[PDB]
């Protein structure tokens, strides 16, 4: 068993746990410890009841400083700073840090120092890390040497695969993105800050000063829509683009990217493990060179499963 | 005073009336008749109360074939055919048809035959009508021979002015749009309140019709989200002239003060959709959301009140029609 | 095997099917035919994708005149009137009529005439059917000679069990209810941002089931823009003096005993959506129980207004097909 | 005219200002100072644009140490402590404290010490206070001596008038309330507001018993938050001595609305939804169509209110009474 600890039991941490069990990737990975400065029972409870994904199918309990998913007893810690984490004592192979506060080399080193073999951050974190993984695209680029890695963000993890597929096939010249985020808020469309372009140009440096992004928050549940527009060199038609993407979903990107032409709405992709689901019915091409594609993703669940995918790769290399 | 009749007292019809009074444009134009298939009080009530806005500031009464807004009398009719409309009897200068059912030439002729000097449709309709007016862009192209005219749609009326401004300044090569609307196809039989729902958009067709130079150069998609009243349009265009985000913003800001005052607005304030509720502008450009990818791919987000803006344009166009 | 046909594949009909499979009651019941005046391709699609309940876990297919949940084939019919239904040909033991249009005796007789042994309506029907079953309360009064029966409504099915429990224990003198539903010049308007009064058939339904409460029960209801789960705010005057926690203890005991699987009890800090897809007819929220003086009880009861009811349809169906002489 | 300063420019503070100008109580009250921790420009923005009330009709300019509503020049302070407030310098007749933090009479004394003649809190207060005015019910009990007074809460200000009317006419024996509110302590608090019905704490049970001490151990209350806009619904249930019918109750309340409680309580039988009462200055609007009576003694009444606007106007009403008495 690969044994992981989770630092920070927020939304993403909780989902990683839920995902571990539902995906059955329990067989290959046991969570041994969770750490959040937050009261233990608020965790057990919040793990059991989730606003988007239903009651957790497994039986959850929290007595003492011990969380319980099914028959597993997860030791619950309340450390405030990285050094005093008993990673060594627990034999932690990978620490998934989902705190959202920690993210630099030093934080990584601190985790390793505390006894963890490797670290995986649930966000981009400081630039200079031993690696950055958008699973399904560049997991093959992982080494032994690589011990402090970032898993990108849920939005970058959603759109990067598509941008790659499109760039490889048609040569992207420039791109612009609009992200429609789910959640006064409960009536408006709210313009919000977005880091998604920084994330794209970082992963694809050939796109510096060639990509921009805006984003809005709307009062929907759980699922996010990404509205991607790119200029390409090779002339293309809407259905050719769709055929490319559909093929990718059945081939090289099976399980990571999905494709659909069914008449669906956002909530239908709730609890969908894919990093991205391409909506074929929304694909457009203006002239022969401006491609619009709408990509759905469960902004938490997809990412959560990628955390686990990346973890496995890290522990295996 | 120009006298108008309203055919169809739906959402848009009601707003046109509300707009007439609130805009203060009651001094130039008067509503003499409304023709509806619903009950009469049905109308008075819905005119007084609506969920998009607030209680109508004016006092709304209702008696049988009548309707009262303030001191003004408005003959309420219930005719299922245009032939039998007493437009002649009432001296109607313009009929604003907001039924959403009528829209070809013949329907226009029918209204005129019934005694109306001119007709204005609250939508695109079929192609061959005298002119489609996107007020603030091409109202100067109204001759008096134009008797049956279309007011475009609220979304086309929102984005066309921006597309013109950008094309004039930088030469648009191709474009793509996403419309985020507020609240057959199997998507239609399912809950609005938690989902982003792809819907059919005819915005594409409307743009290329108004700008024929853009055939096979514009596409559009749209989604419906469970927000109130205000619509966001996410426009992306490739241009010839190289540009920077703030140059684009400066252009649009200038237009808002200048040539397009009262039709397009510009803002850099941190606002959300509901802040544009009841805003008379056809379009409000959100400067903070302008982007340029490379030097040639412009993204601009434009807000509009999808009913109020359009409702005021109906009145603006009406005036223009009655004045030429 | 008990073999059922479903007349009307609307919201409730679809859920009955989903419920049959998810609850494993499919070992004991078979849906052999569905009839709806709707596009059969659309039937399959709507069965697979639901706004409340998510993607149906089973594999759904449609082709010509067959729907396919899993490896099962259901005959899809399109008859516009009750007379021409091939119930006899298919050996239907019970017809679950979830059309919401049909509900008289005659409609029942028509179904039986068409070849169905018994009929179960997904609503309270007219006033004089053979039985109304609020399962868990009076299913023991089903005899084998009741062939046209009503399953009450989801709201009545939700609150009746609680009213019984309270009446038995303390003697209800009078009652008033407020129902908060999830999503006439009010229907003609924007449901995404308002509390909307709506008419309710609940006071009718209660006094019908408990005739001793005529002119002693009233009800109002509002619609709010939430998802799927309904809250019932019950207020009753009782004879026996009581305290909040006594009432809670009574109800909690019922939930573990006589009403296990039908009524549930909870003290956990939950919100409506947590009862989404809950099979109980009613879940009592202990934390919201109150008693004013010693005689005015307030209790808040949650229910999944569709799922609970759907599973009760199946429960009642079984009882009807089983009830021996 | 009467001069007022506003301590705390939150939701309520902002609305008081908006109300002053819109209601037309501007020919009777002037705001001279707003003391607030955030910058003069933040203040001005939020005053102009509101999530729940639209664009403020007046022109909101900003300059120097001044806000401007029309040609009226209001002054902005950022005094962190209470003693350093220049109330004396500005000749403040009443301080409306809408901070929600201050509410003890020491706080009151502090304001007065700083130079304010009288103080009015936008909530119940931490108490041992001079008075508690639910305007339209007991403003006549104000005395030149009461210098530190509380304006109750918006919910108490909404339902108290109705409870009085009902008690006077039929003698309330006991009561229970449900409030339907729009949008570490609880585990419910940090959960998605968009889509669930959310049970929460409520102090209405107290506020009522405090105002009507004859109801100790005779009133209880619960409340839920739903994702609607701005307007609040209060679902009141009371037992009464005198036997009554639904329409008698309605007739009583309707009469009150034109008569003794004109401008404070309103009555309607029109088919309306919550948003229709948005920006309604009444403390309470009674929905006749929802009135019920179970037996002859259990009254259910549903009362709407704009939980901010009504209250804000009452703040102004109470202020006037205080400065006048
Ligand atoms: C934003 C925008 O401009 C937009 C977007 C999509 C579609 N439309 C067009 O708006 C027009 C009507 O909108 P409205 O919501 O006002 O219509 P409604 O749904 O409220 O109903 C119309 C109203 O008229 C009645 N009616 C029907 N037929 C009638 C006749 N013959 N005579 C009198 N009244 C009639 C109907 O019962 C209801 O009361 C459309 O053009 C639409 O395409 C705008
Ligand atoms: C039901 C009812 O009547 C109701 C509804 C809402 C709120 N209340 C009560 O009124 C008090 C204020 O609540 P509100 O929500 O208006 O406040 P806020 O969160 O909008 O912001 C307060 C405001 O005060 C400023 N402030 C804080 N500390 C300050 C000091 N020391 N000096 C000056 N200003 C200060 C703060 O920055 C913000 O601008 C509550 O009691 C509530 O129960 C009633």
């Amino acid at each position: 068993t690969v044994r992981v600890a989770i630092n920070g039991f927020g939304r993403i941490g909780r989902n990683v746990v839920r995902a571990l069990y539902e995906s059955g990737r329990r067989a290959e990975i046991t969570v041994v410890a969770i750490n959040e400065l937050a009261d233990a029972a608020g965790m057990a409870h919040l793990l059991k009841y989730d606003t988007s994904h239903g009651r957790f199918a497994w039986e959850v309990r929290q007595e003492r400083d011990q969380l319980f998913v099914g028959d597993d007893a997860i030791r619950v810690l309340h450390e405030r700073s990285l050094q005093s984490l008993p990673w060594r004592e627990l034999g932690v192979d990978v620490v998934l840090d989902c705190t959202g506060v920690y993210g630099s080399r030093e934080h990584g080193e601190a985790h390793i120092a505390a006894g963890a073999k490797k670290v995986l951050f649930s966000h981009p974190g400081s630039n200079d890390l031993d690696a950055t993984v958008v699973y399904g695209v560049n997991q093959d680029q992982l080494r032994a040497e690589h011990r402090i890695v970032s898993n990108a963000s849920c939005t970058t993890n959603c759109i990067i695969p598509v941008i790659k597929l499109l760039d490889d096939a048609y040569g992207i010249e420039s791109g612009t993105v609009t992200t429609i985020h789910s959640a006064a808020a409960s009536q408006s469309i709210i313009p919000v800050d977005t880091k998604l372009a920084a994330g794209i140009t970082r992963f694809f440096p050939q796109f510096n000063d060639r990509f921009e992004a805006i984003a809005v928050r709307v009062p929907t549940i759980n699922v996010t829509a990404i509205d991607l527009s790119v200029t390409v060199k090779k002339p293309v038609k809407a259905n050719e683009v769709n055929l490319l993407l559909q093929k990718a979903a059945q081939g090289a990107f099976h399980g990571i990217v999905d494709y659909t032409e069914l008449p669906l709405v956002s909530v239908d992709f709730n609890h969908d493990p894919h990093s991205a689901i391409v909506d074929g019915t929304q694909t457009r091409v203006s002239g022969a060179h401006l491609i619009k594609t709408l990509v759905w993703c469960d902004n938490e669940w997809g990412f959560a499963n990628r955390m686990l995918d990346t973890t496995l790769a890290m522990a295996t290399v």
